[PDB]
């Protein structure tokens, strides 16, 4: 295998947990030959991480509230940003030379390993502002020292809405300018999920379910097989009900 | 003068004709030195185009119903779109070297003549789908040739919403992953009109009132001088008032 490479997610608690599941499910459906990393915290039920354990390759416990983790000093700084400063570990993860970060609510539809052909920092824009990339989907280096000075940039600038996506912009900020091998296609990071969506939605690659309400926020009934397009909403529900549940034997 | 570049708007009738005697007022009041050019249809009444011509350097007139006219063919197999057929005539302008489109939808916040430094097709990403470039503000080389093969694209393919867009992204489909120097920054059409506004608004240099309902839609009331943020749209209202209706001497 490419032991070297992983799809890095992150999950904070037991509902973005069910996120992480069908998104590393997905990637396992469309058969990657990359590793499939979760970062979770305490914060994360122990019987949720047996079950992360059974989709991910590793389940690596990530704690700002800990003294001895290298964010702690900037948390006492910025209390605010406990998820973002713990979504940033992704660049501690050294045992790998790139990785591609994805948010716990996107859902794979290919095979997308083609990504590890990019270099850091390749992101899509994000829609409403494109000179803006997306932070949910995204190939890097992990370094102890790209960590340390986004952890410096959250310290100094923080974060109005508490995402890491104004932190990463301003370090990568010639993303938008420069290098247009690192604009991935906007189907790598679907994320304004109708004349657009009827010529080029067919070819999606990743959905992601940005916004307010999560997939894992519906109630499915499986008596209509719908939640109370949705084509997207069902496709996440078709891969919870039929591809995790059952990782529950 | 740069007397071989202009910017070319468009209005087939009499309520985006004030949107581009703002447009123009504002290129002018920015200190353009490139001519200012109007394509006009018999729908402008009379009265109006004396207007344009106080703004305008050309009032260019453009009737796709006239037998003459070089996409009156491809009206007959297409006659919902005789709006965006007369704005594909800004490629006909064969006496300009480049220029630079503009929907009669925008205004200029300041001097943007270094957009004449880029080539064609350059534009800026739309929003909501970010791999296609938005069709109201870009640099472009007249041609008859690209013309004739934008009217047989026109006519092969329709539009089903009416606009230009599809075509022209269509036919320049290499602008997503080709030449980051044809990716014209957004705040040369900042057409999503909270956080990344809040950090970048501020140095915008276009704004686009893309959608439904136009800044001269409203209703604008002197004694509050407030239409009925519209940040933006009380400016639109401003070039308005104070610019443009004294050009009525
Ligand atoms: O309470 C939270 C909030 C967010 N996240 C993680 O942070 C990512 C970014 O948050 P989200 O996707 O909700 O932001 P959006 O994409 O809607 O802006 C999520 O996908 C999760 O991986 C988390 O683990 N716990
Ligand atoms: O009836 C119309 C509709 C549109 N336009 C022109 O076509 C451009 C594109 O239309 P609009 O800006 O309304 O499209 P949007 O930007 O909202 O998608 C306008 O700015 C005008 O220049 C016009 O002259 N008459
Ligand atoms: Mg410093
Ligand atoms: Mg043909
Ligand atoms: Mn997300
Ligand atoms: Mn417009």
């Amino acid at each position: 295998s490419m032991t070297d490479q992983a799809f890095v997610t992150l999950t904070t608690n037991d509902a973005y947990a069910k996120g992480a599941l069908v998104l590393g499910s997905s990637l396992k459906q469309h058969r990657t030959t990359r590793r499939l990393v979760v970062l979770a915290t305490p914060q994360v039920s122990d019987s949720m991480r047996k079950v992360l354990e059974t989709v991910f390759d590793e389940v690596i416990m990530v704690d700002v509230l800990d003294s001895g983790d290298s964010a702690h000093l900037t948390l006492m700084k910025r209390p605010e940003l406990g998820v973002m400063l713990t979504k940033l570990h992704c660049w501690s993860l050294t045992q790998y030379s790139k990785c591609v970060f994805m948010d716990a609510d996107t859902l794979v539809l290919a095979n997308i390993d083609d990504l590890f052909d990019r270099e850091e920092l390749s992101a899509a824009p994000d829609p409403g502002w494109p000179d803006c990339f997306n932070s949910g989907v995204f190939v890097y280096q992990p370094s102890v020292e790209t960590y340390n000075q986004l952890l410096h940039l959250a310290s100094e600038q923080g974060s109005f809405d508490g995402g890491d996506q104004g932190i990463l912009n301003t370090f990568f900020s010639s993303w938008a300018t420069t290098d247009i091998r690192k604009h991935l296609p906007f189907i790598y990071n679907l994320s304004s999920i109708l004349p657009a969506f009827k010529v080029f939605g067919a070819s999606a690659k990743v959905v992601h379910f940005l916004g307010r309400v999560k997939p894992w926020n519906y109630t499915y009934d499986p008596k209509t097989k719908s939640v109370k397009h949705p084509e997207f909403l069902i496709l996440w529900w078709n891969i919870f009900t039929t591809n995790v549940l059952p990782l529950l034997q």
